[PDB]
């Protein structure tokens, strides 16, 4: 059946010229991804030619920045977790002290089937919040030495080497300008030949509809 065919054809026609579209929209990202890799490199080194032992000098300040970076938010963490463990051992002190007047002694013996139930509820979780408290207590006491002595020796660090450290701040952020536009590139170029594969997945399809069409017309009379 000729319709039966030209309907897979075109169906292959059009995927295959979607193709070479993608081919060279993938190559020349990957060419202007190569272009500005290769600036970034010989621009950055001119600027280490010039002076580059503030460079080298300020590696031990920048590190000492990373690992406050990292202390951090390990401090803000144990702080908000902190904030939580005295929240929970709050909220069963405000149940039991409130529900302890109530049914002592019994003297007013009003929901006093309902009351416990909150009550003995509150005070088994009493027994855990007590120990998570001192828990996320104790290491926020650990997290929060941690950052405030990695500031430490970052603003040590920034008086013993304050003349290295401004002159290769230009250094970093022109390396960052270029890294982020990289990884803009580096993304596009990605996701791009991802697009094709898929595009060159179902170009294969249509070779295979064909193969079993062509073989569905052969086993007819």
């Amino acid at each position: 059946v000729d319709p039966r065919i030209q309907g897979e054809l075109e169906k292959l026609n059009q995927s295959t010229d979607d193709i070479n579209r993608r081919e060279t929209e993938l190559e020349d990202a990957r060419q202007k991804f190569r272009s500005v890799l290769v600036e970034a490199t010989v621009k950055l080194d001119e600027l280490v030619k010039k002076i580059g032992k503030a460079v080298e000098d300020s590696k031990p300040y920048w590190e000492a920045r990373r690992v406050a970076r990292q202390a951090q938010l390990e401090a803000q963490k144990a702080t908000q977790d902190f904030q939580r463990a005295t929240e929970v051992l709050r909220a069963a002190k405000e149940t039991i002290s409130l529900a302890e007047q109530r049914l002592l002694e019994d003297d007013k013996r009003q929901f006093d089937s309902a009351w416990q139930e909150m009550l003995n509820h509150a005070t088994q979780r009493v027994a855990e919040a007590e120990q998570t408290k001192t828990r996320s207590e104790l290491v926020h006491k650990e997290t929060a030495a941690r950052y405030n002595a990695a500031m430490g020796r970052m603003r040590q660090l920034e008086k013993k080497l304050k003349r290295a450290i401004n002159k290769s701040k230009p250094y970093f952020e022109l390396k960052a300008k270029y890294y982020v536009q990289l990884e803009q590139l580096k993304k596009t170029v990605d996701d791009l030949q991802a697009k094709l594969t898929l595009a060159k997945g179902e170009y294969k399809m249509a070779l295979k509809n064909l193969e079993m069409i062509s073989d569905e017309i052969h086993e007819a009379a």
